[PDB]
């Protein structure tokens, strides 16, 4: 509660939290605690990497969805996250699906929502940045960068549009933006629209200046078929994107799914996931001949899960699911573990892992 104690959160407090609270409400409050610091590792050099024109003191993340409004990023710094990532973010502000919306699935380990972008929008998210923007400027050259994953309106018209007014907006307030078109609960949210869409999203980003000028990523699905895949990953050397983030939620069952709720409406996130994604990871790696920068996300719950990701071909790592089955102790457990894993395995550190499954 307020030691850290991960036996203590994963056993007691956790499981007694969802006991009282439904998934929503328990969210939320977990928003609230964490933006007010209620929360209970130092990075060795070991876990320090340079990508994406910054210094990030440790490759662990918080993944987008958790703090959809930037309402807790310093809360999350103080978790021990290495960088923190806020969104979706919509233009307009929207309320996204009716409730419920998430799910828990206890015996999976993993957690199915269908949000469908709930979002304060561009102008609140904006103020609210802009109100701690220059204690962000010391964080960032501290080693603790903030991205910003912008996402569209549900009856917007002009989907390049609505990521072209985010880029405008948040763009000059965030070390990287993500152009997520992965969600898997907005209508139909591609070879084609994706160079059109990415070259309109570069040119505006292009257009701020420099000290403003965020590094641009593509949050992918893991549900992409061979072809897909082939085609991100040309139009992503062909237009210069600087990384991508692989992967969402899924919108598969994979067989041997126990939880009561494994068939609501939504993605899927947890560990289910985790090896999904992994591959995904090692796919675009190849695809991109490890030039191109990639956070690997889904189903992070360990020290060894991590490691995989980043010898798959990840720079960074990032997780969200597991935080809400073991809460904030599960951070440091992370951290501590790939430290000992690297050491196990003959790697100076981080940088040296990224990719190495595929130089063995
Ligand atoms: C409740 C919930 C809300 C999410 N909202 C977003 C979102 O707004 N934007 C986004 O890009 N990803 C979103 N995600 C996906 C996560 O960022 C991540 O890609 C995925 O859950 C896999 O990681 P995990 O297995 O560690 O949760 C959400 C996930 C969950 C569980
Ligand atoms: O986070 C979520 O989106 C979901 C769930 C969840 O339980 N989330 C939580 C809850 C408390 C969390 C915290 C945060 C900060 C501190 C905590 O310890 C406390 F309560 F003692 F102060 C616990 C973190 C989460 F991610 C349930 C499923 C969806
Ligand atoms: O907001 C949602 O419903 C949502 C968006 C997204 O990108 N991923 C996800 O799992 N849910």
């Amino acid at each position: 509660m307020a030691t850290g104690d991960e036996r203590f959160y994963a056993e007691h407090l956790m499981p007694t939290l969802q006991g009282l609270l439904d998934p929503e409400s328990a969210h939320r409050l977990a928003v609230r605690f964490t933006s007010l610091g209620l929360l209970p590792f130092q990075d060795s050099d070991m876990l320090e990497v340079r990508v994406l024109g910054h210094k990030f003191r440790n490759p662990v993340g918080i993944a987008a969805g958790f703090d959809k409004h930037g309402e807790a990023v310093d809360g999350l710094y103080k978790m021990g996250f290495g960088f923190v990532e806020i969104g979706s973010v919509t233009p307009k502000p929207q309320e996204g699906n009716p409730r419920p919306r998430v799910f828990r699935l206890p015996e999976d380990q993993a957690v199915i929502n269908r949000y469908g972008f709930n979002s304060h929008g561009l102008s609140v998210v904006e103020h609210r940045l802009r109100a701690r923007q220059q204690k962000q400027a010391k964080l960032t050259e501290d080693g603790l960068p903030l991205g910003v994953n912008l996402g569209k309106n549900k009856t917007s018209v002009d989907a390049a549009e609505d990521y072209a007014e985010g880029v405008r907006v948040l763009g000059p307030l965030a070390d990287y933006l993500v152009v997520n078109v992965s969600s898997p609960n907005t209508a139909g949210l591609g070879k084609a629209e994706l160079r059109r869409l990415l070259t309109k999203v570069l040119q505006e980003r292009d257009g701020l200046r420099r000290v403003h000028r965020p590094a641009v990523l593509v949050k992918i699905a893991p549900d992409l078929t061979s072809q897909d895949k082939e085609d991100i990953a040309s139009v992503v050397k062909e237009l210069g994107i600087d990384g991508l983030i692989v992967t969402n939620t899924t919108v598969s069952r994979p067989a041997g799914l126990q939880g009561a709720l494994r068939s609501e409406t939504g993605g899927l996130s947890g560990k289910p996931l985790r090896d999904l994604s992994t591959q995904t990871i090692r796919e675009m790696y190849a695809l991109t001949q490890g030039r191109v920068p990639i956070i690997g996300v889904g189903g992070v719950s360990s020290g060894q899960d991590a490691l995989e990701k980043i010898r798959a071909g990840a720079s960074l790592v990032q997780l969200y699911t597991a935080l809400t089955f073991w809460g904030p102790p599960v951070v440091g457990k992370v951290k501590r573990e790939l430290e000992a894993l690297l050491k196990e395995q003959g790697f100076g550190g981080v940088t040296d892992a990224i990719g190495a499954d595929h130089r063995r």
